[PDB]
């Protein structure tokens, strides 16, 4: 099964057996795909275990993938597994129960719904900076990781559920962190990919990728916020063809990301602020021009902020949080010409393209201007995808945009931020699996 | 209501009762604002009847009242009536109305929605050619804004509908016949004349039903995108404001369509015809144009979406023509609301002006002005290059919507044009061009220019 690219003329590095190209992830996924887009080229192939992953780098193939040929061909990611519960989330889920998923929960972040969830939100930015304001009175330096996740969490629970919860040490936070983190050096991720012909095997013995306590303290959760319109209502009303038991799943991703994606892209911003001083004082007038006298942000004066969301756009490209886009090729298709078997995981490496030399000038450097609507047309949309594209693309692209600025606003209005020496600069992303920094970022608050 | 710039110690010309300046546009805006930025300088003030007009040159002020203040001060342009249902349109549309209309329109002209109409273009630029491969093999002049108007009025309605209108020509198309009588604002005209001299006879045109626009061209595109609305296509301009409408209306909805139609069929034919004069007059232009297109498109290649952006001479020759001929000649904000901007204030009502074919002419900023010179617009030279003094296109939130669009129409034309011609005089040809005294900005005598086969 390991001759599959030598069969079809597509370059890539030479597999080892049972494990394929596994051992070039001592580097993590973001090095080892760089390194293979300047080998190979624009399309090559590796093995991960016995899965044959080809990479596609061209914009109208990236396009054919996501969008054409998304209903017809590359509908489902790679599987995952073991699940249990966890197989009808949204995320997880293939074909016909995706597509009533996708369109059951799409009404949650329209134009109107999101309107509402701003006088909701606002209420945080006020504790958000009621909590920074003590430990920048003195001079500490913040673990922007930890107080940006309380927020978030409160966030995700309110415009989803409506139920109030962080004030510190806070349940939903300790048990959402302990979610999943996939480390290639857990032996148990890692034999999944080499080995993923055991899954039917624990699937049958009700073992779960995600810890049991930690999924019951949120299956209870839900069952305790659902006592008689917002995300879990849209829900519920569809269920008087839900269950109890898919309602829980697709509560559990809508709390992990909205949590940990909005946490680690603010602790991204704020470190490239830090490390460009020009950029955050530019980024602070223009918050003080839309809203004098440190108004509160609304709807529509967040959309107007060009270079609030010029920032946002180039961390993202830096930080793609989701590194890579998967579809699973489910039959035989000649797309762009280039034949693509049944059962090839076709990959876009998101983070080798945001970073590729022939797309940006100085991609290792924090520029925001490339985003500018003078320059903005220079950026192809399928080279660009931090919330990938197409009909499977992030549901929570709008409210995670929405929520992160209404944060950036509130914390730029009444504090600067320092870098504090004990700052990793520059900042060394995990060589593990997820994208996060090795040290946690700490910077020095400075109230204005 | 005359003593307004006396009182705010802002120069300009001195207004005749009721008619205030108008009699200073027998040469036209363009003269007019030019010899007003020689007298006057930087800023000078002058009044259409009773409504003062306030023009600016200075970059930082410009910026702000495109930019930085346009949601806030600066949402409007001076009222335009009477409109009849046309008060929808999105140039025309103000404060909240027009707010939703632009984020309604905007994903209509991205990136990936222009990269789906190149292969759609492509096929009427194959009739544009043999069209002129007609006129060509037989000695004869030929008349551009003629055959420019039949293409771009095909590209329109296909790339925002889906319907071919124009099957090779059919030269009496319907659509180009009702669409160029469908505005000619002619000072010599006594109603535009009395409509800016006495702006409040307005309401009583608007309850008498009557409009500047023609009812028999209105009922025309009226009645043709109603027969357009069927659809049972791509997600283009219609289908856009029919998915968001599935509140939109079925006459506002007609309303950007008409905007559009406009817009698609006389900006890209007129710049086009002034782009094809200057390569004709400048031989050596246009040699270097067409060894471009050569280089990046050989064996006569098909243009493409990134063969396009990639040609700089080009890009070059776009520019420059739109430096000498902003079609917009001026850009207007209505100052909704009293202001100190750059140190200066501005009372409410007052409609700011940019004089934006005099300040492309500036002999402070360009050098020999007059002269078409397309290395101004080199990536050496580019730097050099003020984005406040130089707006073909307008700026900030309330830019050309469609620029990218008409950039890329005009482009792709271009290109399959000069693969298979070259341009000269005709004697008949006027030279120098005389640009239109009266109103919007077009020559007097149509370019006419004898083209052959390469
Ligand atoms: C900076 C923040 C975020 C980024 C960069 C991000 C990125 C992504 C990406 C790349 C995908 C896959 C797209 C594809 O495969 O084509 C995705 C899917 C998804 N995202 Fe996000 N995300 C973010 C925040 C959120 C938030 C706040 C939510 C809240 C519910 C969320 C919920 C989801 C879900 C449910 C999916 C799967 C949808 C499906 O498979 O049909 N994400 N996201
Ligand atoms: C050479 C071709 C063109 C030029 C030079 C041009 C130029 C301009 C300018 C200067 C403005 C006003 C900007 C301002 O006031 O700041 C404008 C507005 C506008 N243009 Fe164009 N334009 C062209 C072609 C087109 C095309 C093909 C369309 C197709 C729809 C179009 C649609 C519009 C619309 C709808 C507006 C009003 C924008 C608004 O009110 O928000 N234009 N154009
Ligand atoms: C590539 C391969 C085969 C190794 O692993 C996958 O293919 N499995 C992805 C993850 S499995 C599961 C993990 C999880 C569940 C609950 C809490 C924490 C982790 C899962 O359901 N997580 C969806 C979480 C929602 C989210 C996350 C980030 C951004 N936005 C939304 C499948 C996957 C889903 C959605 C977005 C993804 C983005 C990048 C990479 C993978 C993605
Ligand atoms: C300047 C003032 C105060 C006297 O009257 C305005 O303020 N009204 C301008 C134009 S009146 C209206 C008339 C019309 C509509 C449809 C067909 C024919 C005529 C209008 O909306 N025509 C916008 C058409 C789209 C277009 C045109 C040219 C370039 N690109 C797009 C407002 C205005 C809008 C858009 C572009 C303009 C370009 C140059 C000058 C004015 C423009």
């Amino acid at each position: 099964s390991h001759g599959l690219f030598k069969k079809l003329g597509i370059p890539g590095p030479t597999p080892l057996p049972f494990l394929g190209n596994i051992l070039s992830y001592h580097k993590g996924f973001c090095m080892f795909d760089m390194e293979c887009h300047k080998k190979y080229g624009k399309v090559w192939g590796f093995y991960d275990g016995q899965q044959p992953v080809l990479a596609i780098t061209d914009p109208d193939m990236i396009k054919t993938v996501l969008v054409k040929e998304c209903y017809s061909v590359f509908t489902n990611r790679r599987p995952f597994g073991p699940v249990g519960f966890m197989k009808s989330a949204i995320s997880i889920a293939e074909d016909e129960e995706w597509k009533r998923l996708r369109s059951l929960l799409s009404p949650t972040f329209t134009s109107g719904k999101l309107k509402e969830m701003v006088p909701i939100i606002a209420q945080y930015g006020d504790v958000l900076v009621r909590n920074l304001r003590r430990e920048a009175e003195t001079g500490k330096p913040v673990t922007l990781k930890d107080v940006f996740g309380a927020y978030s969490m409160d966030v995700i629970t309110s415009t989803s559920f409506g139920v109030n919860i962080d004030s510190p040490q806070d349940p939903f936070v300790e048990n959402t962190k302990k979610l999943l983190r996939f480390d290639f050096l857990d032996p148990f991720f890692l034999s999944i990919t080499v080995f993923p012909f055991l899954i039917p095997i624990l699937e049958v013995l009700n073992i779960c990728v995600f810890p049991r306590e930690v999924t019951n303290f949120l299956r209870k959760s839900v069952k305790r916020m659902k006592e008689s319109v917002d995300f879990l209502q849209l829900m519920i009303d569809s269920q008087n063809a839900l269950s109890d038991l898919e309602l829980v799943a697709q509560s559990i991703i809508f709390i992990f990301a909205g949590y940990e994606t909005t946490s680690s892209v603010l602790s991204f911003i704020m470190y490239e602020l830090a490390t460009h001083p020009d950029v955050q004082q530019k980024l602070q007038e223009e918050i003080d021009a839309v809203l004098p006298n440190k108004a509160p942000p609304t709807y529509d004066t967040v959309l107007q902020m060009e270079y609030l969301d010029m920032v946002v756009n180039e961390t993202l490209r830096l930080f793609p949080i989701a590194m890579r886009l998967e579809r699973v090729c489910k039959k035989d298709v000649e797309i762009n010409g280039m034949f693509i078997p049944k059962g090839v995981v076709v990959m876009i490496p998101s983070y080798a393209l945001h970073r590729d030399p022939k797309y940006w000038t100085e991609p290792e450097k924090f520029l925001p201007e490339r985003f500018s609507k003078k320059n903005k047309d220079n950026i192809d949309p399928y080279i660009y995808t931090p919330f990938g594209s197409g009909p499977r693309n992030c549901i929570g692209m709008r409210f995670a945009l929405m929520n992160m600025k209404l944060a950036l606003i509130r914390v730029l209005q009444n504090f600067s931020f320092k870098p504090c020496k004990e700052t990793q600069i520059p900042l060394k992303l995990s060589l593990g699996g997820l994208l996060q920094p090795e040290k946690p970022v700490v910077l020095k608050v400075e109230s204005r």
